[PDB]
């Protein structure tokens, strides 16, 4: 029975918190787990021998950046008291709530025509703890379709905003829609079985099990069991208007999810400072919502093809690149890449046994292009509050 001094050389800078951090001491049969809140920990009652020591947890820096931190010391010689052990702990920057998979270009039925109603957006809890989706916003940015034609925004705005075409929000009082680490929330344009003969048997997915949908009460493609997103803004108004479906560009849209802090106010409908026309079109009456860049949780710039890099509408700090599928109605989407190590193996959040997805705020780099769309790919879990359960 001995006490071992452990020192963690954490590679993450300006650490503010050490969340769910543990030091495990395994052996072929003594197994110890110790809670850690500082750079150094004393471990009592450990019987001498050679152990494989592992460090795992989360660090939050002074700028609220989240890191999955990990380290190990293989077959350490633990015999003396108080023997000192040093573990190098490296960190992985983790974006808490991201766009995991997006399908937007529509598909082609064999029966003829086109099918643009199979569109969906899969949101993943990539963080160390439960997040509440309640009241989080969803928007597509303007120009709806990527173009080199540049809008002129008010000088007073500076470079503090993205400009939304249509804005939605999740319903809920604040604690109704939690997402646990490893859980996905899918939002469909029309949350139905697209593979039915009445729709498109060649559609890549059945959107019926989607948690949410952008219902606009289309008489012919009606409201489904999936829960409804709350409409926030369209052309300066709170009302949904005349458009029958929420069809984002089949050439690639610019997507954002954003959170307004509790206490802070944001009303693009009633606050005239939060809405604007394109000043390059002086006769315009089309109003866009001023989305503060500082509120954005994730942004994805999809475009027509690899030629549209000079046609971006997502601010560079949110997405420095462009992603694409290169064609309309090809039934192919985009999927976020997994965070892998040097050897190319997926980095696993051992606390939850879940995947961590790559996010460097560059869609050219973070997304696999032209994949066959899949819902809840790589075992993403459906939340307990899903309408089918």
């Amino acid at each position: 029975p001995i006490t071992v001094d452990v020192y963690l050389d954490i590679t993450v800078e300006n650490i503010s918190t050490l969340k769910d951090l543990t030091v495990k001491f395994d052996n072929y049969d003594l197994h110890y787990v110790k809670e850690v809140t500082d750079n150094s920990v004393k471990v009592d009652g450990i019987i001498p021998g050679i152990y494989s020591v592992t460090v795992s947890g989360t660090a939050i820096d002074t700028e609220n950046n989240e890191y999955y931190i990990n380290g190990n010391s293989v077959n350490a010689a633990l015999f003396k008291h108080g023997s000192a052990l040093n573990i190098e702990v490296q960190g992985l920057k983790v974006s808490p709530l991201i766009f995991k998979e997006i399908y937007y270009c529509g598909s082609r039925p064999e029966k003829g025509g086109v099918y643009f109603r199979d569109q969906f957006y899969e949101i993943y809890n990539n963080s160390a703890d439960i997040l509440y989706l309640d009241g989080i916003y969803f928007a597509n940015l303007t120009p709806g379709t990527a173009t080199t034609k540049l809008p002129i925004w008010p000088e007073a705005d500076g470079n503090n905003y993205a400009y939304g075409e249509r804005v939605w929000k999740f319903p809920g009082n604040g604690t109704e829609y939690p997402l646990a680490p490893g859980e996905s929330c899918i939002i469909s344009q029309f949350a139905a079985n697209h593979q039915l003969d009445i729709y498109n048997p060649q559609s890549p997915i059945d959107g019926s099990s989607s948690e949410f949908e952008f219902n606009m009460n289309n008489p012919n493609f009606p409201d489904q069991a999936a829960y409804d997103m709350q409409h926030v803004f369209y052309q300066g108004k709170a009302e949904m208007g005349s458009i029958p479906q929420y069809l984002t560009s089949v050439f690639g849209g610019a997507y954002v999810i954003f959170r307004v802090p509790e206490g802070e106010a944001w009303d693009p409908v009633n606050d005239e400072n939060m809405k604007t026309t394109d000043l390059s079109k002086p006769n315009s009456n089309v109003y866009y919502a001023k989305i503060p860049i500082k509120y954005v949780l994730d942004a994805v710039e999809a475009v027509n093809n690899e030629s549209k890099m000079n046609a971006k509408r997502v601010p560079g700090v949110l997405d420095a690149g462009i992603t694409w599928v290169g064609a309309t109605y090809c039934g192919l989407g985009i999927a976020r890449k997994l965070s892998t190590d040097e050897e190319g193996n997926p980095i696993i959040r051992e606390e939850t046994g879940t995947y961590i997805y790559q996010d460097t705020n560059n869609s050219t780099d973070d997304f696999e292009r032209g994949v066959v769309p899949v819902m809840r790919r790589n075992g993403a879990k459906m939340p307990s509050w899903n309408h089918t359960l």
